[PDB]
């Protein structure tokens, strides 16, 4: 497959060797305030990162991911929608070209500078691959990022990435603490949906906090620094690799606050 995000590879054209693209349950939506409802029976969410185990940075050519060790029960997620215990595996954003796009789920219609996903997979499917082919499989929870004042929990990520710029490069990434992160409520939405991008399976639980993270223009800058393309082939910003809203069609977005 050689889909990407550009016009002759991008969202627009996944659905061809990905027809699930059109689906009933697709990511990213718009987040419409004035319509999703509180849910008293949420529980309480419940992010814990104390003994996580970062390993590697990964550019993969669409984003780039910061891998996790999930052979054990190091970092995890449960709580709020979830049943049982979902194992963090990587994080990863979504970025645009300018600072007014970026995020894939929207507020109200607002787009974000950019968008954080962290992956978890549901511990009861026993790997990654399998937890993918069910639709309780995944838990992500989506942070946004505004241009502000610096996030310094960021900046040991943006300072890695000039030695990550082109597709297939990766670098040693341990010790990095992504409790640093999160904003400070942990208020969300949740949604049943996909991935966002191919293969576009229909496993994921949504889990997206209200309040957004800041950074600095500075650090998102050096995020539009890195490449799509590998090592000696033309340069091709990355920037801009996100999914629009898809339709909502039969889901309803619960809040987990008034
Ligand atoms: O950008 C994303 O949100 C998608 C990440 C992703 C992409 C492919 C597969 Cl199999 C699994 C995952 Cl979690
Ligand atoms: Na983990
Ligand atoms: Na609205
Ligand atoms: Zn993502």
């Amino acid at each position: 497959h050689h889909w990407g995000y550009g016009k002759h590879n991008g969202p627009e054209h996944w659905h061809k060797d990905f027809p699930i693209a059109k689906g009933e349950r697709q990511s990213p939506v718009d987040i419409d305030t004035h319509t999703a409802k509180y849910d008293p029976s949420l529980k309480p969410l419940s992010v814990s990162y104390d003994q996580a185990t970062s390993l590697r940075i990964l550019n993969n050519g669409h984003a780039f991911n910061v891998e996790f060790d999930d052979s054990q029960d190091k970092a995890v997620l449960k709580g709020g929608p979830l049943d049982g215990t979902y194992r963090l595996i990587q994080f990863h954003f979504h970025w645009g070209s300018l600072d007014g796009q970026g995020s894939e789920h929207t507020v109200d219609k607002k787009k974000y500078a950019a968008e954080l996903h962290l992956v978890h997979w549901n511990t009861k499917y026993g790997d990654f691959g399998k937890a993918v082919q069910q639709p309780d499989g995944l838990a992500v929870l989506g942070i946004f990022l505004k241009v502000g004042s610096a996030k310094p929990g960021l900046q040991k990520v943006v300072d890695v990435l000039d030695s990550i710029k082109t597709k297939g490069k990766s670098a040693d990434f341990t010790n990095f603490d992504p409790r640093g992160l999160l904003p400070e409520s942990l208020d969300y939405w949740t949604y049943p949906g996909s991935l966002t991008t191919p293969p576009l399976l229909e496993c994921v639980t949504w889990i997206v906090l209200k309040e957004p993270i800041s950074v600095s223009s500075e650090q998102v800058l050096k995020f539009r620094k890195l490449n799509f393309n590998g090592e000696g082939e033309p340069e091709e910003l990355m920037v801009d690799n996100w999914r629009p809203a898809q339709p909502l069609k039969n889901r309803q977005i619960k809040a987990s606050f008034k």
